[PDB]
């Protein structure tokens, strides 16, 4: 049905995706052993997200009859600076996310696979809302500053969003 | 680290491992199942993979609350080539029976060790591992039952189809 | 307002979507006669959601302002070999309306007619869903088998998602 | 079961009240495209309202195992001079219906198949009440006239009767 | 995030937007001053909802962190013919309007901005359906046409759907 | 002829204008706080400038349901560079008092024309305009409370934003 290349990127958006949840749980861990358990929340249930949506895509796959070839998921990363750091590596794997996404837009205009097309729209926005939002975060955790107790309230801020996104 | 021994450490993030990646074990056969036009047995290797999944984050927020650095590794590639339903099922089957040894291994080393709050969290662990593997077992037992010569594939699919919707 | 070309299309795709009714009527009556009430129910319900999709088009040609030009509706096939070969065929049938269809979405696009290509998303996707479904159903025919008692057990398959599509 | 003769005639009719629903459809397009969504409507509806007709018949022949054969339908006109004439026409044409439904009914008291007969009361009452509607409605027309805001009104008088029919 | 060209036509559709409002709102004017409250009403509801269009763009630019650059407002024409010259100038504007959106959907497709194509989609159905929505009071218009009574059944109906529409 | 005099026209139409360039700023100066990261800010300005908009609605709906012409001139673009949280509340507020000046003003002239229904009309509208006067005050007297320290931004703008969400 839809084409070899739309498959391969299709089943490597997956593997993107479940290997972002990693590097997300990763993250996750670093905050909560480092006393950000805000933060640490967060990232886990961002996490669980990113896994969400690699199902998703099986699910499509699944039901086109597309083999779901799935190869290793690289190890993330484990040490990191600062809670700064962190989020603004996070933000440039959303900004890498949105762009492997969008090639595959790319490609279905060009081949034509509208339907696929279709199916591509809520993960096109719902990436571009995530890419936002921690681009937000970044912002006002910088607004704050790791000047004394920042880190503290910054985790408290980061703690607040993430109980309002359940 | 601080509470737990690095030993038992060692074990958990292992466990983690293992089970992130029988979860891709259980998708790739349960793709496999899907495109083999085995919709039901696809359905409930999707369920059963994602329920693994689920086993590894427990996990994690087992390790997270502990104040332990939880070491995710590299999860290699689950084969993709399989002969039918049955050894499908079959593979499968050997494969929990892999895993409910793992976790009894780390059973015992909390037994040994006397880390008696790690053996408490363990038991749901091991119950949850010995009912699936039952499951897996009583599955290909009926699967043997009915037999694959006629619409056996068929009925065995909807029996299966039959499990997985009485699991959600 | 829209360009004679898209228009043309549109009241083509009418007519195809009309024609496809009656091919659907037709193998249902088959169906029926041959004692498969599941598959004669499952291609009737068909039918009349195809005739949907011919109105939901003319409402949007009379909405713009463009006249409806319906032509004439050929005889379809009343002739058929079994159950499977109707699927096959309806399968094939339906492989062609999504192409028609993706043909007048090429055309939006290169003429830049953006409402219509919106106009037109819910129908690729329900069309592509549709071209799935037959797929399934083929091959859930093919595993059961028409040996013994398969004719039964299919047809039974079959009225098992006729009546899970009201 | 039932004899050659009733069967063509039926046969004859589902491909009659396909063709009249086109034939609405048409009528129905050239009322939207020339301001007049009242009339639009009403026809249009009016136009689902035979298809369903011609359903009704195809299930009567399906559940006595007689096979459909469905033969091309014409293209309806697409000219037409005025609202005054498109309801001549319809009431025309209307009336010729009433005709071959009266031809089916006659052949059944002559073959005595009284379970048919039974069948095709409601189809009668049905089609002789709408015979009596298109004339009103053309009567109603006249009424009105067209020397100043005639069809101002009288779209709106049709458009008040096509709501108070779903 | 986003290129620079599209924060140029954002920002510029927000103009063209807030100058359409203050054309409705002198255009309602006109109507109320001339007896005409119904079309007074239906252009005042309809200049605050052009000036809604532009809040909501001015919110797509906020959540994505893109300056507003608000631009001084034109004053619009305040003297027209009549009843009948309003609503033709209304539809031409709207068009232009059409135009602009349709120029911006363009930009996006070629600098391949996926999520803000995705976003511009509801404006361009809602712009479409607008530019329809002024056709057909036109049309209606033109249909009751400007002699005795004329004007005050045309207002009555435009007063009409104004009233089914908040 | 139009019931209202001349004069009394002119200045409503007048303040509509200057009413509907008065949403404008609040717009200009919203969409600066929210690329500085002050979406507190941002959101306060962004409701407030609605609610100007609405102030001229009202007016052109007296003027038409008096039958007087409303007369749109040109809006000014509203100043786009802004030094800081503070300076943009300061001209703020500047702005606000001499709104209520324009108000007042017209509110003057109805008095001396004896135009009894319009003093009568004019006065929700000077309540609401004292009002929000004062409420930008307060807003600045916290910020100068706070000081733009090194976490005064951070807590000025969730004060804002407390405001602004108690205000729907």
């Amino acid at each position: 049905m839809l084409s070899k290349d739309i498959i391969k990127l299709l089943n490597e958006q997956v593997n993107k995706e479940m290997n972002s949840s990693n590097l997300y749980m990763s993250m996750s861990s670093w905050c909560y052993t480092h006393s950000l358990d805000g933060a640490g929340l967060f990232l886990f249930d961002h996490a669980a997200e990113e896994y969400e949506h690699a199902k998703k895509l099986i699910v499509f796959l699944n039901e086109n009859n597309v083999p779901v070839q799935l190869t290793s998921i690289s190890a993330p990363e484990h040490k990191f600076e600062g809670l700064t750091q962190i989020f603004q590596k996070a933000y440039e794997h959303e900004q890498h996310i949105s762009e492997s996404i969008n090639n595959i837009v790319d490609h279905a205009i060009k081949s034509k696979d509208h339907a696929t097309f279709n199916f591509l729209q809520w993960y096109v926005s719902e990436q571009h809302e995530e890419e936002v939002l921690f681009k937000d975060i970044l912002d006002k955790i910088e607004l704050i500053g790791n000047e004394n107790h920042g880190l503290y309230l910054a985790d408290q801020y980061v703690k607040g969003i993430a109980k309002s996104r359940k």
